[PDB]
């Protein structure tokens, strides 16, 4: 039984540039991590308390995924890396142009995902495109709940009453189309 | 005991030309369920959440109505002839617009119903026109219900958080005068 | 942030042909539903009760199926095109040749689905062939679970005896291999 | 105030035709009672027990119907008239012949409430039609019903087996498509 990068047995090796995808993947989760809690700080510092609490929920659930990613990597025997992590974008001009930057910034995830898919689909690495089919199908949910909200803030033309509405829509939990 | 068309024991004969009216209201009801499916459809494109949830149960409402009619039709052993089902209107300019095309469809129902009674009474078949009664009533409930949306989107005149305001009373199931 | 072909924000360009069949296979799925509808109503006139409700239900359920199919469109901010539905079959000699359209029915769907996949992995669309992974999969237990109630009609060989025990076993909810 | 026929204060007169076509009404419901009565007997005595549940049953039900409009009489100020009772059919060659006189009797009590009800109609007298619409409505149910239950003994084509199977439906409470 052979052993993989980190020490454990290794139950089939990992191609060294997929490996690197998968390592850069988790520093994207890990940025957008960031990036939804500055975005639930700019919320915060507006009053928009149920924007703040969702921003601040979606920071928590990326990093959660970031930490799945680091799981599978223990899993296949792969060494981590944990990269130094860039600051976060931090200042925007209106409610709809931070929407715009968090669609943005799910889409890239899954562009992120769809890089890493395609290496994996290069190398016959069946076990890492399994891995990612639920997390792309978490995407694609992702990406219709993130184009529902940016639509409802631009909708709302900036009318604070409109964002005062929506805003209490999402501190009720109503962030989804359902 | 003679046999009806559709090959089960026959109760009393029934006029061709009723006979047609009937299928023909069928396809006017399944035709109701997928305008109502467009309509749908149109309102989760405009992030109008609860229309389209809404018009989601509509069109499964609709549909169950024409299968009751289907059913009434095999109690009568009669035959059902599911007909090709034209494409329903799918572009609005505003939801003000579109709930002005609901309520058409609602009162065309309706005058569809009125149409097979009428047709009913000069045959002097008492079975349809009983079968048809509780139709009609429920029929005078949802133009009611759709003069209310109607009336109510009219109302709010193009604003958009007058709109988001009504959309969340949808979603919430308030859809009637109450 | 680009907006797509229906409005919403888009976070990938879907390839046009791929749209395309991606609207044919709702019309697939719709056209599916009313067959089975067709079908319910066929056993229906004949006393066949239990078959009646199955083929009730699972119209009902090819029409969600076809909606699960619009809700993904929405999702990729792709326009949906809901067609003109062609009439259903509606006559047949014996159960046992309903069934084996019915078997047919399901095993042309899941071709459909088989080409949208073909069709998405041409074009490297990677959220098309993870949607579509457990709706091949649901298909896969829908193709055994027709081909069981085809092989047991034919196994009864017209005998009504033995059409009536497998109808009294559709009623009470008996409808696969289990 | 004036008194009616049977001494109660009278709300509206009625036109004798009517009254009498309303007696006799009651005395076809009580015909239709002892014939399932005969029925219900004739079943026992081939151990046919589901059959004989069932039409024992109906007996009742039918006594029900016929005591309902006697008690609309009383309402409408209007004497009763209880009539001599004909003896019922009692032989059958078979339970398929017996099951078409049963159908046919559902239908002729459908025949006799119809013409009250165009009695009624030519006369005005809307209390009369608005009273007999719900019982129209339950014999289409009766009339769907025992459709279903004639057409699946004439399925089994006097197969013992086949019959035996539909009594232990019967004797279960099945009874219609549902
Ligand atoms: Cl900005
Ligand atoms: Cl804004
Ligand atoms: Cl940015
Ligand atoms: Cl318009
Ligand atoms: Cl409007
Ligand atoms: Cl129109
Ligand atoms: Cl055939
Ligand atoms: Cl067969
Ligand atoms: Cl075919
Ligand atoms: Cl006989
Ligand atoms: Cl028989
Ligand atoms: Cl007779
Ligand atoms: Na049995």
């Amino acid at each position: 039984v052979a052993q993989g990068p980190n020490g454990r047995a290794l139950a089939e090796s990992m191609n060294p540039d997929l490996l690197s995808a998968i390592q850069q993947h988790i520093s994207i989760e890990r940025y957008a991590s960031v990036t939804y809690l500055a975005m639930s700080i700019w919320c915060a510092e507006r009053e928009l308390a149920g924007f703040y609490q969702f921003f601040d929920g979606e920071a928590k659930d990326e990093q959660s995924h970031a930490v799945h990613f680091t799981q599978y990597l223990i899993a296949r025997s792969q060494s981590n890396d944990l990269q130094t992590l860039d600051a976060p974008r931090q200042n925007w001009d209106s409610l709809a142009s931070l929407m715009a930057t968090a669609f943005q910034m799910e889409a890239d995830t899954t562009s992120s995902i769809q890089s890493v898919y395609a290496l994996a689909e290069r190398n016959s690495d069946t076990r890492t495109t399994v891995f990612l089919d639920p997390l792309i199908d978490a995407q694609i949910q992702s990406e219709d709940q993130f184009a529902y909200l940016l639509g409802r803030v631009k909708f709302a033309n900036g009318d604070p009453t409109a964002l005062l509405v929506i805003d209490n829509e999402l501190r009720a939990g109503q962030t989804q189309r359902g």
